[PDB]
């Protein structure tokens, strides 16, 4: 139906060699900071262009251990404050070495000793008790992924994957604008970070953690009922699918809503979510929200809920693509 579409269209014919031009979508990609805006727009250049070639991954390197280092420091500083202790009093040394060899680098490192320390600090008891209360302190998201593969990461002739680059935290400054065709659409990907479509982004695992959530609610139900977005298809992102499955397993929605009275389970906790946000749409009979549950890390996912995602900007509006 979304041929069928565009078949109807006959503004080319109006141009010397339209069947040459390009039709021209801008999307701009919102959502609070950690949302996964960079993460969506890393996979468009993976699905859509080459990505990350061996040689590109090959400079994310130092950023993979920089933010390994941060995951295991966050969690054993957090052990301090909350008052738990190593499982083995042995670890307490480790504990000691790690910040003896990160006070005396500059930038993320990574070596046999340094790896070691790591390993046994991770493995033990009363630090995986710390970090399985993460929703206490400030915690790398991937901080669970990089640990866990850590002898992999740490042999000396390590080449990043693009999993490994897709799971990096690297704050965006200013605004970000990527090109890239898809389905002979030329595409101009905005992320503000620091109009045809709006992608908006929600961090689904930050409902444990005013409130996060809320003030996500609050930044989607602006931009939702802008005026200027009166026109623009309104594409919800409801993202981290994956953490909040294993969230919700022990930690309770009641906590971001607290009147929340369903099962705590992920079809119920995430169906309420959904709701909790399309709700704030002031025209519900007059505008549409697409909503997409996502795991930005996930290449397979990102490509088919953006082929999705394309067929609605295709059926809604087409029309004022221009032709360039
Ligand atoms: N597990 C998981 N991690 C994600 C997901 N989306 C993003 N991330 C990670 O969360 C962090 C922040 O995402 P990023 O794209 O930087 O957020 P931005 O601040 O909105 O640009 C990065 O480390 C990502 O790898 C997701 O669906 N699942
Ligand atoms: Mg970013």
């Amino acid at each position: 139906k979304a041929a069928v579409e565009r078949s109807k269209m006959i503004d080319r014919n109006l141009r010397e060699d339209g069947e040459k031009a390009a039709r021209e979508v801008k999307l701009l990609l919102l959502g609070a900071g950690e949302s996964g805006k960079s993460t969506i727009v890393k996979q468009m250049k993976i699905i859509h262009e080459a990505g990350y070639s061996e040689e590109e991954c090959k400079q994310y390197k130092a950023v993979v251990y920089s933010n390994t280092i941060q995951s295991i420091i966050a969690i054993i500083r957090a052990m301090g404050r909350l008052k738990i202790d190593f499982g083995d009093a042995a670890r307490a040394d480790d504990a000691r070495q790690l910040f003896v060899l990160a006070g005396a680098a500059e930038e993320g490192f990574m070596t046999a000793e340094l790896a070691g320390v790591i390993k046994r600090l991770w493995k033990d008891s009363g630090v995986q008790a710390c970090f399985n209360r993460s929703r206490e302190y400030q915690l790398n998201d991937s901080a669970a992924y990089y640990l866990n593969d850590l002898d992999r990461i740490a042999q000396p002739n390590y080449i990043p994957t693009q999993q490994d680059v897709l799971r990096t935290r690297v704050k965006t400054t200013g605004i970000v604008e990527t090109h890239f065709t898809f389905k002979d659409l030329h595409f101009k990907m905005f992320d503000v970070g620091g109009v045809t479509a709006i992608i908006f982004c929600v961090a689904l695992s930050d409902y444990d953690l005013m409130n996060r959530m809320h003030e996500s609610m609050k930044l989607f139900d602006s931009i939702c009922n802008n005026k200027w977005f009166t026109d623009t298809s309104i594409i919800l992102f409801l993202n981290k699918k994956d953490l909040f499955e294993e969230k919700i397993k022990k930690s309770p929605l009641t906590i971001c809503y607290p009147e929340y009275a369903g099962s705590n389970t992920y079809e119920e906790a995430a169906a309420y979510i959904q709701c909790q946000f399309e709700d704030l749409n002031k025209r519900k009979d007059t505008k549409e929200i697409y909503t997409h549950f996502t795991c930005a890390t996930d290449t397979k996912n990102v490509q088919f809920v953006f082929d999705a995602v394309t067929d609605v900007i295709i059926k809604n509006n087409l029309k004022d693509c221009g032709l360039f």
